[PDB]
């Protein structure tokens, strides 16, 4: 009994992409907010209503259905044809509860960025855009076999994770893609540092008082790599679409 959201690359435009992200943001059903920013649910154990299925299909009709966690917006696994694949670190409840009636497989790598790098998929060298998305979908479908190529699945999921999960979390990433939609771009140091700091930013924002002052500054980077520190909500609020509910200071 999960919510579902679709995104087709056929005839896709920067507008269909943005509308898709906002539909996803709604279906993740955040509860409450912190300083006006929607706050994702803290806990949601039941696999039967704690995942949103994103149906990604390309011009050729190839389909990949991605399961996205409603508390973290992270990809835990996906279904292609009559097969399903899960990251090595997907919890047991999710592995058993999702994509029933499929031939199930647990991947030999995790979904974290450093785990994906282990499979040769690096954010710095992975193109993002509508074409990279079409190719990623294609590759996930092509690898719906026993002897699948982990490097292809890893790079394809890296594209999906950033264009869906990270873009849904950050209006900044959403817009880097929105105005480069028909092109191929690779995230710079600013995008990468934002992605890396979603949990820390979420914690400092949620635990701040009415003045929005962070108890501890969060380090981010400009495109060129120059470091800067976020010390207040207002400094980063226009860049965030969803906040993770973080209990204790992450690190
Ligand atoms: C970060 O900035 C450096 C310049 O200091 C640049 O060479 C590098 O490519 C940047 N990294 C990314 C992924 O943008």
């Amino acid at each position: 009994g999960l919510d579902t959201v679709s995104f087709s690359t056929k005839g896709a435009t920067y507008i269909t992409y943005v509308n898709f992200l906002n539909e996803l943001r709604v279906k993740l059903k955040p509860e409450g907010n912190s300083h006006g920013i929607p706050l994702l649910r803290k806990k949601c154990d039941d696999p039967g209503k704690c995942f949103v299925l994103v149906a990604l299909s390309n011009d050729n009709g190839q389909l990949a259905e991605i399961a996205i966690d409603v508390t973290s917006v992270y990809v835990v696994g996906y279904q292609v044809r009559n097969r399903s694949y899960f990251f090595k670190d997907a919890p047991d409840a999710a592995y058993e509860g999702l994509f029933k009636n499929t031939i199930k497989t647990r991947l030999h790598f995790g979904g974290s960025y450093p785990s994906l790098e282990g499979e040769k998929a690096y954010r710095e060298t992975t193109d993002l855009g509508i074409e990279p998305l079409r190719i990623g979908i294609k590759k996930l479908d092509e690898n719906a076999i026993d002897n699948y190529k982990p490097t292809e699945i890893a790079s394809s999921l890296l594209v999906v994770i950033q264009m869906v999960s990270e873009a849904a979390r950050f209006t900044f990433i959403e817009n880097q893609i929105r105005n480069n939609f028909q092109q191929r771009i690779r995230p710079a140091n600013n995008t990468i540092s934002l992605e890396n700091k979603w949990g820390k930013l979420s914690f400092q924002i949620r635990t701040s008082g009415a003045n929005g002052m962070f108890s501890e500054a969060v380090e981010l980077e400009r495109a060129n790599g120059k470091k800067y520190y976020v010390t207040a909500v207002d400094q980063v609020k226009p860049k965030i679409a969803l906040l993770k509910f973080v209990d204790k200071d992450p690190k």
